[PDB]
């Protein structure tokens, strides 16, 4: 919805993000499953440059991402990443929009 808030719940600033945290904070409140990506802003911001409005585009290669899953405990999730190219969206140049993980559907 906004490269900014897309860059803060869709992006982290580690490949081990503190699920714990990165779900109980105030802006998720504890949920289930949550996913993000290990980029830094520049390569991120950069990746859309060049880019037309808003289409569909999608990594050339792979990513790591930062995964949570809570299957025990009530609020807990374990801690699972890897690499794959992901599909998002993206404007003039800026990324906003998350696809799916690996290429498009």
């Amino acid at each position: 919805q906004d490269w900014e808030t897309f860059q803060k719940k869709h992006l982290t600033d580690t490949k081990k993000v503190k699920c714990d945290v990165e779900m109980a904070k105030a802006l998720f409140d504890c949920k289930k499953t949550n996913t993000f990506i290990y980029a830094l802003p520049g390569r991120v911001k950069a990746l859309c440059k060049n880019i037309r409005d808003n289409t569909d585009v999608l990594s050339r290669d792979a990513f790591l991402l930062p995964q949570c899953d809570r299957i025990k405990l009530p609020c807990h999730y374990k801690l699972s990443s890897s690499t794959n190219t992901i599909c998002i969206t993206c404007v003039n140049q800026l990324p906003i929009h998350f696809a799916g993980v690996g290429s498009c559907p």
